[PDB]
């Protein structure tokens, strides 16, 4: 039943090494060396805190996730797309969540352009804290596993959170981790009906998850854009030249931002 498990199965089957070059075969990959290098002597100007800025640069940078306003960055991590947000114009406050702790990524504190503007909390889950007001809500969470129905649970359980915490006009980008199941094939569905968006692959997306987000500028038949990555991922199990295309990180510039009046 459906492509999206067929790749699963196959990926699945993969060796360890066999696994290792297909995840990165053909993919868009972010130049790291030497941020990371930075980071970790202490560095808090300029650099990202992971590749997920990058990621996220992709949706805004082509309008289909324009931040404004306040922002909640639900699972955080160590803060990659709440610092990014804090540089951009027309965002005012970036409040990001995560559960933290051993174990877990934790917020990593920086002095990123517009910092100032951004609050990181960890010791929160989720799932079960009241929403708040938001103008744009940005989800990130979706632990994978071998089992597509375990990922389909927890793509469920996410949808249903950012359900609660999406009010109408609200600009979101919401990763699904499991895309492909029928029953998150058919809450996406819903979910779409009442506020638009549709699911976008990410290039910046390794080829070992069928990870696909919902963005709100953006539209598009749902089963028909899935079976549309499902193809494309069994498509690279295959793959003469494999070589993964680089581009620069991220600079997220540094200093405190006066919005003012
Ligand atoms: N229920 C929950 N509440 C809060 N954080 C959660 C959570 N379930 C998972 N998480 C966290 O969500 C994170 C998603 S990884 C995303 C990282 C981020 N987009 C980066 O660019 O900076 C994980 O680190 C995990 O610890």
């Amino acid at each position: 039943e459906t492509l999206g498990e067929k790749w699963k199965s196959r990926l699945n089957a993969l060796g360890k090494s066999e696994f290792q070059i297909y995840k990165k075969s053909g993919i868009q990959e972010v130049d790291r060396t030497l941020a990371k290098e930075g980071i970790k002597r202490g560095e808090t100007d300029h650099h990202a805190v992971s590749r997920g800025s990058a990621k996220l640069r992709w949706f805004v940078e082509r309008n289909l996730v324009t931040p404004e306003g306040k922002v909640v960055d639900l699972g955080c991590g160590r803060g990659g797309w709440s610092y990014y947000c804090g540089g951009l114009k027309n965002v005012r406050e970036v409040k990001g969540l995560t559960k933290g702790g051993p174990g877990h990524e934790e917020p990593i504190p920086m002095s990123t352009y517009g910092w100032n503007l951004v609050r990181l909390q960890s010791g929160v889950d989720v799932f079960f804290i009241p929403p708040e007001r938001c103008d744009t809500l940005l989800c990130d969470i979706g632990e994978s596993s071998p089992n597509p129905t375990v990922e389909a649970g927890r793509t469920l359980r996410v949808l249903n959170l950012v359900e609660n915490w999406l009010s109408n006009n609200t600009q979101f980008c919401v990763k699904v981790l499991n895309p492909y199941m029928s029953s998150v094939i058919e809450k996406m569905e819903a979910l779409q009906r009442k506020h638009g968006g549709a699911l976008v692959r990410n290039p910046l997306s390794r080829n070992s998850t069928h990870e696909m987000y919902w963005v709100s500028n953006a539209s598009g038949n749902i089963v028909s854009s899935v079976n549309m990555i499902s193809r494309m991922l069994i498509n690279r199990f295959t793959m003469r030249h494999k070589k993964a295309t680089y581009e620069p990180d991220v600079d997220l510039g540094s200093g405190t931002r006066n919005i003012g009046i």
